[PDB]
């Protein structure tokens, strides 16, 4: 019933000064079953909302579709309903990339409200690698 895609870019990224936006991993998160809420909390070495060069960089990521609460070290959208919800995680234009490969690991939480609280209904640990060239 619940579950989570996440993956890198499938198609190629090459080193430089991205001229636009680029997708780094889509993350696809859906549940028919009722629910409030998803969260993705990036564990680890990407804590802060980072991925990790082989070389040991760390490049700042954006959430298309979902908030980024620094003081709790997540990003989420609240959703009611049924559809698979696709999010990219990507970089902005102007952001240098190098020719190595990129390492991002998290742990995605589905929750459902109650009035005051939220509270877990699911997760899963999603990890992926992208490289450039």
């Amino acid at each position: 019933t619940f579950h989570v895609d996440f993956a890198p870019n499938t198609g190629e990224i090459f080193a430089g000064k991205q001229p636009g936006d680029v997708t780094m991993f889509t993350l696809t998160m859906g549940d028919t079953a009722p629910h409030g809420g998803w969260r993705l909390i990036p564990t680890g070495d990407s804590k802060g909302g980072y991925m990790i060069s082989a070389d040991g960089d760390y490049v700042g990521l954006y959430s298309y579709m979902m908030s980024w609460v620094g003081i709790d070290n997540n990003w989420y959208i609240n959703d009611d309903s049924p559809k698979d919800i696709k999010d990219h995680l990507y970089v902005k234009a102007g952001t240098v990339l190098k020719p190595t490969t990129y390492k991002f690991t998290g742990r995605v939480e589905e929750y459902v409200f109650n009035d005051k609280q939220s509270t877990v209904i699911n997760s899963k640990d999603v990890s992926g690698e992208v490289t450039v060239k």
